[PDB]
């Protein structure tokens, strides 16, 4: 008869049927990775070391 793995290989696949999501955050991601590694790069800039001291906190 038909086999059952048919059912787990179309919904494994439906995971990313749309890659146009894996296009765009590649795409996202490489322009803040090159744009936030060149600002710090020239120097600190004093202003994107505020938002990661905010994001990474300080906890004990």
């Amino acid at each position: 008869g038909p086999m059952s793995t048919t059912e787990v290989r179309e919904r494994r696949r439906s995971y990313l049927t749309p890659v146009r999501d894996e296009e765009s955050e590649s795409q996202r991601k490489a322009r803040s990775r090159q744009a936030r590694q060149s600002r710090r790069s020239t120097q600190g800039v004093t202003l994107t070391d505020l938002q990661e001291a905010e994001k990474t906190i300080g906890r004990s």
